[PDB]
């Protein structure tokens, strides 16, 4: 009876239903272009207390990241702000630096939003890129190697540094702390994904997860070398001194903006921190150093 | 310091530097970006009808979309929901969204939900055009019209806000032209065609008659016993004594169009009422200037 006796699963299956919608990261629209929105609310995704200008650059970053993933361009965006009337004039003011750097950067902009009083921060981003080529979570092939770009685990790190609330931090603790507040969209993955990737997709929910998606959607299976996985000197660092699982923060480290493509061996870039981590074959679901998992 | 000391817009625009922050338009042909917000406690509550919510959700946005002379394509519906939220809420909100899709013919392909301590929603549009109709093209010797009545929308504000068990019928009318408005995608062809100054009155028939003025460079002169009058509002109006003009002139959201061209080209079919027409270079009612 409530959203929250109903699931994960349970909300969305019912909503495409209701509309019966099989398009409910982007959903691709003909003219392509590539229809994508992404929301940051205070409380749950960010604190008051974090930079401005980082908030307003990821608000720009994660649409760009979707879009990016299927292969697309971002062109023009629409930035709608929940915002509390008692909010500081220089939050917003420096919430939209970010967002003009971010977009500097990506070279899109925005053309449009609205703004409306609200007891808590609220960040809605809309944003629309064309694409020459739809590449999405269902064109894995038998043979395809599976890659991942950077490395994985360093926003989850990074979200529990700033949970401890710390006053400083040591560099190794910063830079996984600034990847999951001011993240930067592979946006020069575009050329190599859409070009060369049969299925491509943004880790958002975590390796284990999105693997799953891409298997289920492309009837195939997934075989993963936990040893293969991209691990960087600061996750490695966190782990040791708070004692935990590398591998852990891997397979199961939620969104890391990071993309996961399939395509031939043979097609490995000679200028991007391409990683294989396993390959694609027979079918039906996900392993990992052999044996079967799910998040 | 603080935003409602503030206005806020202007600072905005100024750190994006943009000229553009009811559309924005980019373009082979034009495609029009536009996005809405409901808040709960705000834009409606919760024990208004689900339904009727979800299909003004989708209904504010494409009247934007029909001022400019476009057709809804594309909706993008992200929802912000309290964990508590009853499974119908939302069952029924989106039943009314896909009944307002059906109608305007436009269609959602996608979004992304939410938890929150209230109804969030936030609904994005796309549109489409063979030529972009704004509040600048105003021009000397245009008479100025708009559709339908204007004030109906307040006095169902105000309806609502008395919480009555029950109302009249000419109540309920009212109540339903603001919570359950109709776009007028029923104007887009002549929109398309002969406005040379288009716009949706979404802040008062006054206070958009200047954004058309100043934007324009012209100056407008509207009457106001030409200003269409529906029978309910009336009859709100002298049930509840107040001056149905009042409503007219300042009645905000109307879902309405407040458009300019020659006189010299009514529809035959189309409810369309001349209010004005544009001379020298401001607004006025009556012969009065008008401020919001």
């Amino acid at each position: 009876m409530r959203l929250k006796e109903l699931g994960e699963f349970g909300l969305i299956d019912l909503i495409k239903k209701t509309l019966e919608s099989k398009v409910i990261d982007d959903t691709a629209p003909v003219e392509k272009l590539l229809l994508t929105t992404d929301v940051l609310n205070e409380g749950v995704h960010f604190l008051r207390s974090y930079i401005p200008e980082a908030v307003g650059w990821k608000a720009i970053s994660v649409n760009v990241s979707d879009v990016i993933a299927n292969g697309g361009l971002p062109k023009w965006a629409l930035i709608s702000l929940n915002l509390p009337e008692d909010l500081e004039v220089s939050y917003v003011e420096r919430f939209y630096i970010g967002v003009k750097r971010a977009c500097e950067f990506y070279k899109c902009e925005v053309v449009g939003g609205n703004i409306s009083k609200s007891e808590k921060i609220g960040i809605s981003v809309f944003l629309v890129g064309e694409t020459e080529r739809f590449v999405g979570r269902d064109g894995a092939r038998l043979g395809d190697s599976v890659f991942v770009s950077g490395t994985l685990g360093d926003s989850r790190a990074g979200l529990e540094l700033l949970l401890m609330e710390k006053e400083e931090y040591e560099p190794f603790e910063l830079a996984l702390i600034q990847r999951h507040l001011r993240p930067t969209a592979r946006i020069d993955y575009v050329k190599h994904i859409q070009k060369y990737a049969n299925a491509s997709m943004d880790i958002s929910d975590g390796l284990v997860a999105d693997a799953n998606h891409l298997a289920q959607r492309s009837g195939v299976k997934i075989e993963i070398l936990s040893e293969k996985l991209p691990l960087s000197n600061e996750l490695k660092m966190y782990c040791e001194k708070y004692g935990k699982n590398p591998i852990e923060y891997a397979l199961f480290g939620g969104e890391d903006y990071q993309l996961l493509f399939t395509h031939p061996k043979e097609r490995w870039n000679p200028f991007l921190d391409m990683t294989e981590i396993g390959r694609v074959e027979e079918g039906e679901g996900v392993f990992v150093d052999g044996k079967k998992v799910e998040p």
